[PDB]
């Protein structure tokens, strides 16, 4: 997150950290959202490489013990059948991870709420991005969970020539674009939480930014539109 502010510890209890076994250590690579006790939602591109992954829930500081973490192995990865690595702008940036164990829910560990299928947010809807990715372009990871106020930009505006043009599809959500705040490398997979009917719901799964840099004016962060997948999400879990 470029332009963010440290989150309060208790604030976004469905946020996970997706990591891979790096040497003797475990390196953070993405965000996710905990959608069942034993399922996490993330971007397929997080899982292009065949690594060893684990999920951390109740996470706040990457580098210290918070007293709240649970660390689960990733037993099974289901990427959208149509996802194509060479073509992020085709969409389908979404994957589900079935966890080796069910995590225990508490004050720090809750399920994230998904939107009803088909829901589309009005322009300039009040959303937040969270995650531990780069705090500048070509910067470095946040140690603590960062949140940025990231108001949506509707399709019509987003696909206009002076924003993304054609590269954005109606299966995506755009948010921010102000040149100050954004997601960055290390935020992919993560939530875009928006306030619908006084619940935060997870509408976005961070996908991509500009090749030019993370916080580029009139290139908002682009997220997989969750409400476009609901029936796919439910079919996976019902079937695995
Ligand atoms: B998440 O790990 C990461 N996302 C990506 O690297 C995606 C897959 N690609 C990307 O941002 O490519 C740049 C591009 C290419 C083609 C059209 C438009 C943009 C981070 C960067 C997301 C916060
Ligand atoms: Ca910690």
């Amino acid at each position: 997150v470029v332009g963010g502010t440290e989150a309060q510890r208790n604030s976004w209890p469905s946020q996970i950290s997706l990591q891979y076994r790096s040497g003797s250590s475990w390196a953070h690579t993405c965000g996710g959202t905990l959608i069942r006790q034993n399922w996490v939602m993330t971007a397929a591109h997080c899982v292009d490489r065949e690594l060893t992954f684990r999920v951390v829930v109740g996470e706040h500081n990457l580098n210290q013990n918070n007293g709240t973490e649970q660390y689960v192995g990733v037993q099974k990865i289901v990427v959208h059948p149509y996802w194509n690595t060479d073509d992020v702008a085709a969409g389908y940036d979404i994957a589900l991870l079935r966890l080796a164990q069910s995590v225990t829910l508490n004050s720090y560990v809750q399920l994230g709420v998904l939107p009803r299928a088909g829901t589309i947010l009005a322009n300039n809807s009040p959303c937040y991005i969270t995650g531990w990715g780069l705090t500048r372009t070509n910067g470095q990871l946040a140690q603590t969970l960062q949140q940025a106020y990231l108001p949506t930009v509707d399709y019509a505006i987003c696909s206009s020539s002076s924003y993304w043009g054609s590269t954005v599809k109606n299966s995506m959500v755009c948010a921010g674009g102000d040149g100050v705040r954004s997601g960055c490398q290390g935020d992919s997979g993560g939530p875009l939480h928006c306030l619908v009917n006084g619940q935060y719901a997870v509408h976005g799964v961070t996908s991509f930014v500009s090749r030019l840099g993370c916080n580029v004016t009139r290139k908002p962060t682009v997220f997989t539109r969750v409400s476009a997948y609901i029936s796919w999400i439910n079919n996976v879990i019902a079937s695995n």
